[PDB]
């Protein structure tokens, strides 16, 4: 009845399509870098990106940006205490509290 | 830093996404029977999808008869939970025997096996 690795299969064909460029409907550039990714997918993970795609703005940290992408598309968050305040800037701004959360414990804690 | 059900949490947003017209770029009548769903959701479950939205082939028409079949394999793509009877799951197998989904053949053959 349950296929326990389907929802990590899906997020991964997912990975794979985004990273070659594949029915990807959204791009944006953040200080010159330019990022391409999922609707649904952004919209899965963030409510900010969720009520820009449904009904009808934009952050200056390239290096935040790429590492919370990069956490949507693989559930992986390499935090630091060089990143974690531009990861934190781009979380708070795109209303990702699983983010925001781990980026406290880290400040906090270091 | 790992999210152990971050992919389950993604999945299940995307099946709410499905369930309202919501960001659903790929629309289908069988049996008069409206259906919507995500292509690149699409293209990860079933081969024949991934030929049509990823690969950009040109692949044979669909062929499918069985709309409930449908909505379960569906389901199971936004969802991973199928629910196979032994008075579903001609429909199921020969919806997924169209679209090419091993995981779910593998699991109509397992239950016609009993």
């Amino acid at each position: 009845m349950d296929f326990p690795q389907h929802s990590q299969h899906v997020l991964e064909q997912l990975n794979q399509q985004r990273q070659l460029g594949l029915l990807c409907d959204c791009t944006f550039v953040v200080d010159g870098v330019h990022f391409k990714a999922h609707k649904a997918v952004l919209a899965a993970c963030s409510e900010y990106f969720k009520m820009l795609f449904v009904d009808q703005l934009d952050i200056s940290n390239a290096a935040g940006l790429g590492q919370v992408l990069e956490f949507m598309y693989t559930a992986k968050l390499s935090l630091s205490p060089e990143n974690v305040d531009d990861v934190l800037a781009v979380a708070t701004f795109l209303q990702m509290q699983d983010i925001i959360t781990a980026c406290h414990a880290l400040k906090s804690l270091a």
